[PDB]
DNA sequence: CCGTTAGTCCGC
DNA sequence: CGGACTACGGG
């Protein structure tokens, strides 16, 4: 089975890959969690945080953005002694930020899988490229959604954390064409 | 450019 | 073994 370059032998990025990458995801909560998750990646590799996600759904309340509003100091303190998540401070108070952020959109009309599909013109656009080095690492729209996002109250947002995050829940399939996961 | 994680790599 | 190095926040 060929797939794309980045893929490990971990059967775990595997699966990842085979089930999870690309595949349009329109679940505001969902949605919510891979854009808390993807900025936990900042500076690491991504297969650290994928090890460590089962760890991050039981210390972040499986992403339920109101149970996670709710969190203290106290709770920061805390989860920065387990050594089952990202011991960053800031990553931490940004998931935290992040919910907040997330329900001041949702109690108040909009929805956050509507918003980040906005950034997309019709169809998910599917990559040309055969390998990963011709693959961007941020565009435009990543550019823009970053903007948005951070005018939302969002922390750990970048441009490339966002493009990644595009490519992760499917607003884009950047399967390289070799990929047996390709939309040939 | 400097600071940071977890993890890999490299030199002593 | 300890240090360098490695997409944010920061100055
Ligand atoms: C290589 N890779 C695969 N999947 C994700 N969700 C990623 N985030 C950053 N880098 C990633
Ligand atoms: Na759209
Ligand atoms: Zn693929």
């Amino acid at each position: 089975m060929q797939r794309c370059d980045w893929v490990s032998q971990d059967p775990l990025y595997i699966a990842y890959h085979d089930n999870e990458w690309g595949v349009p995801e329109t679940d505001s909560r969902k949605l919510f969690e891979m854009i808390c998750l993807e900025g936990q990646q900042a500076g690491l590799s991504w297969i650290t945080v994928l090890k460590k996600r089962e760890n991050y759904r039981a210390c972040f309340h499986q992403f339920d953005p109101i149970r996670i509003a709710a969190m203290q100091e106290e709770d920061v303190e805390r989860l920065l002694q387990n050594t089952g998540i990202i011991r960053h401070r800031g990553k931490i108070q940004a998931i935290i930020s992040n919910a907040r952020a997330w329900l001041a959109m949702e109690q108040n009309g909009e929805s956050f899988a509507d918003f980040v599909w906005s950034f997309v013109d019709g169809q998910p656009q599917i990559t040309q490229a055969a390998s990963l080095d011709k693959i961007p690492t941020s565009t435009p729209a990543s550019d823009a959604l970053a903007k948005a996002l951070k005018k939302r109250g969002f922390k750990f947002v970048g441009t490339t954390i966002c493009y990644s995050f595009m490519q992760a829940c499917g607003l884009v399939n950047d399967h390289i064409t070799g990929c047996f996961c390709h939309p040939g």
